[PDB]
């Protein structure tokens, strides 16, 4: 097999997992330990449903920037065993932008999905439901409901975390290694 495949297989097995909040299904992130990342407006409660078990929260952190604005993630302390499989060395130090990328979502409703949203461009500033956001990406797919926390990737690097759409496009808030420290 080859390794892009190889890549992609291996964070669904490794990091990207199966999750429910009050909010319904999401795709979460384990970056490495017992952090996790996720959209903010999956309003992680005390709780959370975690593949086939409910796992407690010790610790939400909702990541705004300087100007006070909104990131649309927060980062989440796990109570569990596991250590996550390290994957901050794939993260960029800066947010970046990429071609022929591939967003990999992992629901109980579309379980190990791999949907080609090819070249993703910086965008910046978005408007979802009333929330304004920033450092956000835009790849030219028509993402839909059920796909927020979404691993965007490509050539073994993992630059974004999906959180929204219009119909006609994608979004999602961009990553960078310094949340992750
Ligand atoms: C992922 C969450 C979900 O499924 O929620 C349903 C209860 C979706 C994926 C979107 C929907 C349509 N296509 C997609 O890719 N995301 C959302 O619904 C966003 C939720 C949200 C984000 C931030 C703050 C509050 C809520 N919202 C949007 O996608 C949206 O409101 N508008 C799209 C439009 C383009 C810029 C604004």
């Amino acid at each position: 097999m080859g390794p892009s495949l190889d890549f992609a297989l291996s964070l669904l097995r490794r990091n990207v997992r199966q999750v429910q909040t009050d909010q319904g299904h999401f795709t979460m992130l384990g970056v490495r330990d017992r952090l996790a990342v996720l959209p903010r407006h999956s309003q992680p409660g005390k709780t959370i449903w975690i593949e086939h078990k409910l796992v407690n929260i010790l610790d939400a952190v909702e990541l705004v920037d300087e100007q006070g604005v909104n990131l649309e993630l927060t980062l989440i302390t796990l109570d569990t065993n596991e250590k996550f499989r390290d994957i901050t060395k794939f993260i960029p130090e800066n947010i970046s932008t990429a071609s022929d990328a591939t967003l990999v979502i992992n629901t109980e409703h579309m379980p190990s999905m791999f949907v080609p949203v090819g070249d993703v461009v910086q965008y910046g500033f978005l408007n979802l439901s009333g929330k304004p956001t920033h450092r956000t990406m835009m790849y030219n797919f028509p993402t839909k409901a059920g796909q927020c926390g979404g691993v965007v990737t490509s050539v073994g690097k993992v630059i974004g975390i999906h959180i929204g759409g219009n119909g006609r496009q994608g979004f999602c808030a961009g990553l960078k290694r310094s949340y992750f420290a």
